[PDB]
């Protein structure tokens, strides 16, 4: 309304909308900032999937969510 607010909540930067960017759950985060909770890779072009507050690809969720004895 009044303002708005839409920095990296990576680094805390400013994100420009010229420029590539993301933004899910109503946070933003840069196209470099943006990464896995698993493998640490930049999901900013790659699939992925938005989870409690963690963002796993595709594989990262998929095995999270994979029954097994697996310790880690
Ligand atoms: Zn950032
Ligand atoms: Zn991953």
């Amino acid at each position: 309304g009044s303002s708005g607010s839409s920095g990296c909540s990576a680094c805390g930067e400013t994100v420009m909308p010229g420029s590539r960017k993301l933004e899910y759950g109503g946070q933003t985060w840069h196209e470099h900032c943006f990464l896995c909770s698993g493998c640490e890779q930049p999901l900013g072009s790659r699939s992925f999937v938005p989870d409690k507050g963690a963002h796993y690809c595709v594989p990262c969720y998929e095995n999270k969510f994979a029954s097994g004895p697996s310790s880690g």
